[PDB]
């Protein structure tokens, strides 16, 4: 699958995440932006993380939607690197 | 091996984990099923987590039995999205 | 590699978590062994982290001998159960 | 790719993120360390992470950087170990 479609896609997930979050949590857009990448990345600090019924059944789409997507983007991104 | 079956072992892992955090630390379903996810993605946020020695075993268990699950899972749902 | 060497390894792995954090950190056996898998499988909920220098250090061993480790268990665990 | 390249690229990934951390969020060189590894290798407890807009950015970048490259250099260690 090309490496630029990836992108679009992992993109796209960040998009998602970012404004579900704002929208939902109601935190800041670089907070939300910051909590999407920290949780398709599976790293979940826990300083952010969804408090309401909605946020949790979204924080699960998210999960689901994006921790492959997120994993093959960086796996991509070694290529080019390395 | 077969995505429906694939899903099928999924499904059973996460009414495993809900029913277990449920019964076992008192979380309601939504907060359990949560918390499920959040465990076997690996995201590991924190905000629950158990607080019995029974708690604890039992989220081993889950560990073991539904990170590799929910990986496999994650990755033949990319196949069909993708 | 074979299913039962690779068990051991992941046991051994166990072990050492486990009294390393007991001892250095000076949390309970089952507290301790509990924050093992916790760790390895980086699930991470950091209800339980090293508070100690020699605890940082110990940690970042456990991380790099015990992630992959454990990441190999589970699945040929997965290949048994499937 | 060889092994001794890959563990180099490692040590410039741990390189960028205790020193970014330390700078940035101001927090001592042994602390910076530890949470670099707990952060590439995804365990992210949540002891310690970002408060400021800048950290938050720095942290999303080492996490693109960083989680490959670990997770890269685990598998290899594997090898030389088993
Ligand atoms: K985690
Ligand atoms: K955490
Ligand atoms: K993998
Ligand atoms: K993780
Ligand atoms: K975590």
């Amino acid at each position: 699958v090309p490496a630029t479609r990836i992108l679009l896609l992992v993109l796209a997930v960040i998009i998602y995440g970012t404004a579900g979050f704002h929208f939902i949590e109601g935190e800041s857009w670089t907070v939300s932006l910051y909590w999407t990448f920290v949780t398709i990345a599976t790293v979940g600090y826990g300083d952010y993380s969804p408090r309401t019924p909605l946020g949790m059944y979204f924080t699960c789409t998210l999960i689901v939607l994006g921790i492959g997507t997120f994993a093959v983007a960086v796996e991509r991104l070694l290529e080019f690197l390395i």
